[PDB]
């Protein structure tokens, strides 16, 4: 995992087909 250890999980551009967040 990479941006789902916060409050939202859409951090970037990347956060999207990744982290299962956004």
């Amino acid at each position: 995992q990479r941006c789902c250890n916060g409050r939202r999980g859409c951090s970037s551009r990347w956060c999207r087909d990744h982290s299962r967040c956004c």
